[PDB]
């Protein structure tokens, strides 16, 4: 992400880092110990989960299952999401811990923030964990930024005075607002930097029953 800052070694425990092939892919959020949700355009074959990581508070496990939405479109990043079944449980150690869903698609709260190891401004990749917090935008105002281009699966939200915005290397991770997942990273301006145009997220609230499908069975 770009024009952030470190985020603190126990503020996101609930950040997964994806790899592949011994690369850096993805962010994801560990929403129980069991599964990590992330961007369905995430998926390669592969792949490994960190959590606890900012190590010794770190844990990985390989995915048994990588569900993709069925109605993702990839050319339009509509319903971009993911559900990794871990095949070790995760270990909750207050480094590690899952985050709970936003349910309610009309949650007031408007001030958010996100976290990765995406790209900085300098186009460089961090080894510490980046934050900023940033805003929900208006659906009607983020319409007009991208015409033809936002579906009710998606949120926007960026930030005017700075820019601050998720980037390559950021994808599936979390958009936190009052400590409930409100969404998780899938598209935006390039170069990233929001000041004009928000970063695109999918809306986690309309996939609560998809989700609870998919652990349960
Ligand atoms: C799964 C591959 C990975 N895909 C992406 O990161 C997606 C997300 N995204 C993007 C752009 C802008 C904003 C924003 N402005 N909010 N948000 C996300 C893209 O443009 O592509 C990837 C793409 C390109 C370089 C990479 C380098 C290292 C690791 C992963 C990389």
């Amino acid at each position: 992400l770009v024009h952030g800052g470190p985020c603190d070694k126990t503020s996101h425990p609930y950040q997964a880092a994806l790899y592949t092939s011994g690369h850096l892919l993805c962010g994801g959020v560990l929403i129980h110990p069991l599964w990590v949700l992330t961007a369905a355009h995430c998926k390669k074959p592969n792949l490994q989960v960190f959590l606890g990581k900012h190590e010794s508070s770190q844990e990985q496990s390989s995915v048994v299952r990588a569900v993709i939405h069925p109605d993702y479109d990839a050319a339009s990043h509509d319903q971009d999401i993911m559900l990794l079944r871990l095949a070790r449980p995760a270990k909750l150690s207050e480094l590690i811990q899952p985050l709970p869903l936003e349910r309610d698609c009309s949650a007031q709260t408007t001030s958010c923030h996100i976290l990765g190891w995406g790209k900085t401004a300098d186009g460089d990749f961090p080894d510490t964990i980046q934050c900023a917090y940033i805003h929900l935008v208006s659906r009607e105002e983020c319409e007009h930024a991208y015409p033809g281009q936002i579906t009710q699966n998606m949120l926007c939200a960026g930030d005017e005075k700075y820019g601050k915005d998720s980037c390559q290397g950021d994808s599936g991770g979390p958009l936190v607002c009052g400590d409930h997942l409100r969404g998780l990273v899938s598209w935006g301006n390039i170069p990233c930097g929001s000041k004009e145009k928000p970063g695109v997220y999918t809306n986690v609230c309309r996939y609560t029953n998809w989700i609870q499908k998919t652990i349960q069975a």
